[PDB]
Formats: structure tokens, sequence, C-alpha cells
């Protein structure tokens, strides 16, 4: 198996970070996490490179900056605020049950 | 030797936890906690047997639970909730940079 755990999003919750990572895995993007949480500021660095920041919006990354599938080639995408910051404590709450190494396969429905 | 980094706890922002963390490094509970975040179910329910939710508090452990360290054995105190949770935050984001295996030494501050 290509995954150890899964982790279901809660889009209604979320709906604009829901909707950028479904399109992105939609677009060829790992749908698995390895979790690799050394690397992740410079991913995000990389990620993000060039992309200036849109008031009331941050910049969203799939894959994560928190995963080896992450940082160069990630797909990007401004999401308001308030959506976008509840997510990533949704995600960095439920990430942090989870070793570096584990594959974490996520599911948008 | 015995660790890769060091986290200053702040004890005059988060005092109950900061009391209980002190007190019991003191009763000889290792001040390094080793991240192991995949345990971390499993060594709560052992440290935590026997002892019930109570209203107003959170049930704190030293070592944490989310260490190697932690589990059988750890000193567990009822904390106030606002206290204990404010720490809980400022700690797991301190240390959400670091891989798993990761030592890090708390100094009680």
């Amino acid at each position: 198996a290509r995954y150890d755990d899964i982790l279901y999003f809660p889009a209604s919750r979320y709906p604009e970070t829901g909707a950028h990572i479904s399109d992105a895995i939609k677009a060829g993007h790992s749908d698995v996490c390895t979790i690799e949480r050394s690397g992740a500021d410079k991913r995000r660095q990389e990620s993000l490179k060039g992309i200036p920041t849109k008031p009331g919006f941050d910049r969203d990354e799939w894959p994560m900056a928190m995963c080896e599938e992450g940082g160069k080639g990630a797909s990007v995408r401004y999401v308001s605020s308030s959506d976008n910051r509840g997510a990533g404590s949704w995600v960095g709450n439920r990430l942090s049950g989870f070793a570096d190494g584990t594959r974490i396969l996520f599911i948008v429905q």
C-alpha cells in the first residue's frame, strides 16, 4: 500500500481550502503526504517564490510544505484567510499525532 | 550527549503548568523530551489510567505523552484548563518544526 493512515478533509467547514486540495489532486498532485517536518520552511520558500501576497488571502500550497511531495512544483492558490487559517489549524492538529515518515492519504469528499 | 535543542518554558505566562513541570523535574522525571508522536494516545492512556476528567481542569502530564519519556510513571496534575491549553498550544507550536526523534531540553523560567 502507498499509505499508512487516512485523513478525511472537512471540506464543508473549510470549503475554499478543500476546493484547492481537490483541484490540485485532480490536476495530478499527490494525494499522499509523506510527513517530513525538517524541510518544511525550505519547501515553503521554494513553492511560494515570486508569488506576492493578496490582501485578505493566504497562499495555500498543495502538496503541503510539511510533506516530501511539497516544495518545488506545488500548486499554490490564494485562499480567504479565515478559511485557510482554520484549515491550517485543523491540519496541524491532526498531523501532530503522526511521526515523520508516516504516509497520510488525504480524501476530500 | 543528551539533547539537540533547548525550549525555555514560559512559566510567567502559564504558571500552573510551569509549576507542575518544574515540580516533576525535581522529582526526577526527565527534563528532556525525545519527540515521538505516534505513541502519544497509548502513552496518555497509560499515564492517566484511573484519573478522570474534571470540568475546569485538564490533566497535565510530565513527561508529555508526545515524548518517549512519557506514559507509565509520568507525573500527572490537574491544572486549570485555560493555563494548560495555552501551554499546550505554545509548546505544540514551538515543537512543530522538529522531526520525531529530536531531543528537546526544557528549562522552566
